[PDB]
């Protein structure tokens, strides 16, 4: 098996508050953008930015994953770039959500 994308989605907005941290949004379409995963997203030519996610947490609780297509605020390890900048791409195993 490959490890495929296991949560793509489209930046909403990020969060460089002085009291929160960079809490990133994103819309998915595709497997699930959970904490334990990894995440890329890209701009219009390049990649903005790579790495994991730092935190999960939507407008309603510390939600673990968004599949289907719910988007939730998560922050993306030490995002350089904020404020919706683009697409991003979660990528790992099949261990994910449950490990």
């Amino acid at each position: 098996y490959e490890e495929k994308v296991i949560g793509q989605a489209e930046v909403r907005q990020t969060f460089k508050v002085s009291k929160v941290g960079t809490i990133a949004g994103c819309y998915v379409t595709d497997g699930k953008i959970t904490r334990d995963s990894k995440v890329r997203l890209i701009r219009q030519g390049i990649v903005v930015y790579e790495g994991e996610i730092d935190s999960l947490k939507r407008y309603k609780d510390d939600v673990r994953e968004v599949a289907q297509g719910y988007e939730c605020g998560l922050t993306i390890k030490n995002f350089n770039d904020i404020k919706e900048g683009d697409v991003i791409e979660a990528y790992v195993m099949q261990e994910v959500a449950r490990a």
